[PDB]
């Protein structure tokens, strides 16, 4: 069982001037170079860039998606965009290059008026993949604070477990998993303080350091591919290193 026990340097890929948004790369066992960006809160394109020489350049093309997005929770998986369809309870999964998009409900989850999940960078659901499952972070509508996960059935698309944290969303800035880990910032986004061991359900003790800015933090995403943590602070595109004790 592999903890993060510490957060290595961050190296910036680009700074760009929008606040909010997200950049994010495959992590399936699929060498695949591409890099997806949304910009701001809400909308309907999505940024394909070939490569990172590509997103230095500004050369992208324009993918039209067949829902709005909402917020910066998205994830990439199997040549797929995992994503939140705006001022709904509806996830949806677009596949590139043959839209063949699939939509799933989860029906006790926050979704509008402002309850958000990480109230940060206004997301009410988090998408996450990693070595042991496809996952969606949210918050419950039936009492207002709970941060629950979703496990998927990556085939269909479906729920098979809804695992209830405990944890209230007031406490939660961000949060990113790894190796069947929840890691959990503070609501300053700098130090993780609370953990979730989503296999055995179980609170882990976790604390340790992010990072030493408190600029505004839009995405926080676990690679597995690459075993990073990709972020967007306030423009910033960075890669951290990850420490793990085994
Ligand atoms: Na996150």
């Amino acid at each position: 069982e592999p903890m993060i026990t510490s957060i290595g340097n961050p190296a910036q890929v680009l700074k760009v001037k929008e606040t909010f948004g997200t950049w994010l790369r495959e992590s399936a066992n699929r060498s695949d170079d591409r890099i997806w960006v949304t910009e701001h809160f809400s909308g309907i394109m999505v940024k394909e860039f070939e490569d990172l020489p590509a997103l230095l350049n500004s050369s992208f093309t324009l993918l039209h998606l067949p829902h709005y997005f909402h917020g910066c929770g998205h994830a990439v998986y199997n040549n797929s965009l995992y994503y939140h369809k705006g001022g709904s309870n509806t996830i949806v999964r677009f596949e590139f290059g043959k839209e063949t998009p699939q939509t799933l409900k989860l029906e006790d989850a926050l979704y509008f008026d402002r309850k958000y999940l990480f109230a940060n960078s206004k997301t009410y659901f988090n998408i996450a993949v990693d070595e042991k499952g496809l996952w969606i972070i949210y918050a419950s509508s039936v009492d207002g604070s709970s941060i629950l996960v979703a496990q998927l059935d990556e085939r269909t698309f479906s729920v098979l477990r809804h695992i209830n944290t405990t944890y209230p969303k007031s406490k939660a800035g961000n949060a990113f998993i790894a190796q069947g880990i929840l890691y959990v910032t503070d609501t300053k986004d700098t130090r993780v303080t609370f953990a979730f061991d989503l296999l055995r359900g179980k609170q882990i003790n976790a604390n340790f350091g992010l990072r030493m800015s408190q600029s505004v933090l839009a995405m926080l995403s676990y690679n597995m591919r690459d075993q990073h943590l990709y972020s967007w602070e306030d423009g910033h595109l960075m890669l951290y290193p990850v420490h793990f004790s085994s």
